[PDB]
């Protein structure tokens, strides 16, 4: 679809098993979810933001499905106060930006 | 233009007779730049992302240039670690998302 931004672009995801909602970020590197728990391993990661700095858990070869649309990539799992796609993932739907 | 997601969109930005760069970040409500003092009367905003709050000055009505693009709003100066540009003014010039 395309979507204007007079309101924060967010979408509906399924990511193992459970449903939630985030946002569309193209101002994010990687992908942050904050109430979900994946099972198997991870490593640690640091990111940054506006307010500092985050330690998150980093899974990889992670599925989830964004918009209707299956994937599979890294998910950063720690504190964030919204859930984002950044553009590991956006990239993916073959998403752009248009002005 | 329609620009891909590989890469960062980055834009050229004019500001107060200043030229920069600044992240097209449609996860951001508002537009905040670190590297530019503005002039005149201001207010206290608090901003948070992931990491946390930042206390910032925001400045209304301000005259800033966006990939070319002449617009007139609101722009909060203060600690980022990029500058950015939000939906306040990514509106103003029509963007949209698309996937
Ligand atoms: C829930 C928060 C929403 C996402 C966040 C994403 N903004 C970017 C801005 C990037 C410039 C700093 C960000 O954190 N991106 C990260 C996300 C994490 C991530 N890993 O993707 C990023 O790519 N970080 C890279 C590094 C970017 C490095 N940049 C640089 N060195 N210049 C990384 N690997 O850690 N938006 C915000 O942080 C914005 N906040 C808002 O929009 C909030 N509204 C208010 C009014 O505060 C709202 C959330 O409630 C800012 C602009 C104020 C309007």
């Amino acid at each position: 679809p395309q979507i204007t931004l007079w309101q924060r672009p967010i979408v509906t995801i399924k990511i193992g098993g459970q449903l939630r909602e985030a946002l569309l970020d193209t101002g994010a590197d990687d992908t942050v979810l904050e109430d979900i728990d994946l099972p198997g391993r991870w490593k640690p990661k640091l990111i940054v933001g506006i307010g500092g700095f985050v330690k998150v858990r980093q899974y990889e070869q992670v599925p989830i499905e964004i918009a209707g649309h299956k994937v599979v990539g890294t998910v950063l799992i720690g504190p964030t106060p919204s859930n984002i796609i950044g553009r590991n993932l956006m990239t993916q739907l073959g998403a752009t930006l248009n002005f």
